[PDB]
């Protein structure tokens, strides 16, 4: 189930997601929202719920690249104002 997760909110803020490296048994590992802060920018879209297992981040594929680079692309989300992210479910 893809998912164009927009993730709308104020410059200098931070989507609040906190995703892993997925490596459970199921669809193509690349991320997990381990955590997501409860009513931050991505449960204020109300689609991402910790466990999402997101796939890329307004046109970055999260597949492939460490937590590190995926945690960046997070990190680097303060001043975007939205997050066109599609994750998987």
């Amino acid at each position: 189930e893809f998912k164009d997760v927009f993730i709308e909110k104020q410059k200098g803020e931070i989507l609040g997601v906190v995703i892993v490296e997925s490596g459970w048994g199921s669809i193509l590992p690349t991320v997990i929202i381990a955590n997501m802060m409860h009513g931050g920018p991505a449960e204020k879209s109300g689609k991402l719920n910790i466990g999402d297992q997101i796939m890329s981040i307004n046109g970055t594929s999260l597949v492939g690249l460490p937590l590190s680079t995926c945690q960046s692309i997070i990190k680097g989300l303060k001043n975007q104002s939205r997050v066109k992210l599609n994750i998987v479910r």
